[PDB]
């Protein structure tokens, strides 16, 4: 219902790698980007194709997949090679089914975090853990983009917040029961899984260039929204009378920070500005199902306001050891930030972006009960 595996949390435990024989007009197209692109042949097969019908796919997984590759098709055509030439107009034959899929899903009509890393990933050994070594992604847009790097490192850092995510009912539970032991040792214990999902996130340097990182694939992940080079929008021939714009798939869509901001009673999205009215936009790009989830956590009673009750330096230590692990994130998150975009994109924009996540970050330091 909240749709969070035990395992994967937020991701998709095991996501579908082959469409329907129907719509295999689009597998081809999205199986070989890297060619299309380079040769210069996407555009003109994506030109004609067939309207493919939206009502032969199954079940969810299926939906989910084709948001993929219909999304990475999006990405592919607008953009192009990614060189300062754009289409602005998408055809009647991708943009109406994927309209439509997206309608069915409640997702935006482009690529997402949900597509293009909680669905986007696959075992290659299926009795080998889940590590960098022993899995890849469904899809890339060219080559040295880095994009397992970042989809895989992405996914990798959901999962570890994954054991942590599963704790969260106990939380509740132990609040309602008047548990105190209980609640301390959930609380500890998530500290304890935010700290490995850091670790994690370390690997980020290790499978992901800078040079290649800003200049390839952050171009494929960006959307029309606040975009100088599609101001008026995206046109979505025969589904949409006017174009609308919509913004870009970033790990700003990921469920998992925001997951622990509310849990944590950090009111991020309370104020105005941009900080809060972007993390509350970006609930929009996550599934139904995990925005649900959220909402979920808000309607709950306040962890923070339950420790703060009960006088007990245990609980506050406890609790005080998930925000700075949150914090620590935020932090490390920074760092990889100005590596990947800031000294790169030098090779007041970049002062705007490093204030948002700052405040953010700020926010979520101001929430501790020793600080
Ligand atoms: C090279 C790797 C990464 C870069 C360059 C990067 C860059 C950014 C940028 C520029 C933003 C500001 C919003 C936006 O532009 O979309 C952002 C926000 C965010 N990123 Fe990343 N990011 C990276 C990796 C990650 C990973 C691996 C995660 C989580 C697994 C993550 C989680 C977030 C979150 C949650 C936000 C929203 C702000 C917040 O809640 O703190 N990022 N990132």
């Amino acid at each position: 219902e909240y749709h969070i595996d035990e395992e994967v949390g937020f991701a998709l435990p095991n996501p579908q790698e082959n469409l329907p024989d129907f719509y295999n007009d689009w597998m081809f197209i999205a199986k070989h980007l890297p060619d299309l692109i380079e040769s210069g042949q996407l555009r003109e097969r994506v030109e004609k194709l067939n309207m493919l019908s939206i009502d032969h796919l199954t079940d969810h997984k299926s939906q989910r997949l084709a948001r993929l590759v219909l999304g990475c098709i999006t990405m592919a055509y607008v953009w192009g090679k990614g060189h300062g030439d754009v289409r602005k107009v998408l055809p009647r034959n991708i943009a109406v089914p994927y309209c439509q899929l997206s309608k069915k899903l409640e997702l935006p009509p482009i690529l997402v975090y949900a597509d293009c890393v909680l669905a986007n990933w696959k075992k290659k050994d299926p009795n080998k853990p889940l590590t960098y070594e022993n899995m890849d992604v469904l899809f890339s847009f060219r080559d040295g983009d880095c994009s397992k790097g970042f989809f895989l490192v992405s996914l990798l850092v959901e999962i570890a917040a994954a054991s942590a995510i599963k704790v969260i009912p106990t939380v509740f539970k132990a609040m309602q029961m008047q548990e105190r032991d209980t609640l301390l040792k959930a609380l500890l214990e998530i500290a304890s899984c935010l700290e490995k999902a850091l670790q994690v996130f370390h690997q980020i340097h290790d499978h992901v260039n800078p040079k290649a990182f800003f200049s390839v694939l952050r171009i494929y992940l960006s959307g029309w929204k606040g975009n100088p080079q599609l101001s008026d929008g995206l046109v979505y021939e025969g589904f949409w009378e006017d174009p609308k714009e919509f913004a870009g798939g970033s790990a700003g869509q990921s469920s998992v920070f925001q997951c622990f901001d509310v849990l944590l009673g950090i009111q991020q999205t309370a104020g105005g500005g941009h900080a809060a009215q972007f993390l509350q936009d970006m609930r929009r790009y996550m599934p139904p199902a995990h925005r649900n989830f959220l909402c979920s956590l808000e309607s709950n009673p306040s962890v923070r306001e339950f420790v703060l009750s009960k006088g007990d330096a245990g609980l506050r230590e406890a609790y005080d050891a998930c925000v700075k692990a949150l914090v620590s994130l935020r932090s490390y998150h920074l760092q990889i930030v100005t590596k990947y975009i800031l000294i790169p994109a030098s090779q007041t924009g970049g002062t705007d972006l490093m204030n948002f996540l700052k405040t953010v970050r700020s926010t979520t330091e101001k929430s501790l009960l020793k600080e």
